[PDB]
DNA sequence: ATCAATATTTTGACTGATAGTGACCTGTTCGTTGCAACAAATTGATAAGCAATGCTTTTTTAGAATTCCAACTTATTGTAAAAAAGCAGGCTTCAACGG
């Protein structure tokens, strides 16, 4: 699974940036959209997808395991558009 | 031409920088490790995305024009002694107007 180790260790070998600004930058790459998610912006990464926020309404739930109906209780969730692009090269993925 | 005193002739004390290694402190990197976070697994009513593909709107895109940055290659131009006037910063007196 890919890690930030892993994503780090390629800007390093790729761009030839210290491993240290390259771990840096990997993490105030996810810091700074959470910033955005957090403060209601839509982030829109072309060629990649697009983070969505969609306020959900209270809707009927329950327990899986017993079956006790308990109301879901409202909330923003953040989705996830996959564009065009990516899609295309996905689409004959296969997991491994 | 020889006394006699002061600047002269090498050494030593004075005071903090010069010299080069070493300890101090801890960012920074790497190995050991703990733990919140992530994933599998349920069950069932309700919400969201989905197949194709041309036209329209929004965002990323590769240059290319433009202008300061820059190491080179040209294009023109060229004055000083020797006098002897020409102006203002402030203290100095005569000359004209008013009591």
């Amino acid at each position: 699974a890919l890690t930030k180790a892993e994503m780090s260790e390629y800007l390093f070998d790729k761009l030839g940036l210290s491993k240290r600004d390259a771990k840096e930058l990997v993490e105030l790459f996810f810091e700074e959209i959470r910033r955005a998610l957090e403060n209601g912006e839509q982030v829109k990464l072309s060629g990649f997808g697009n983070f969505d926020l969609r306020d959900k309404n209270q809707r009927p739930g329950r327990n899986p395991k017993t079956g006790e109906d308990i109301p879901i209780t409202a909330r923003r969730v953040v989705t996830f558009r996959p564009g065009q692009k990516l899609k295309s090269r996905v689409e004959n993925a296969s997991p491994k």
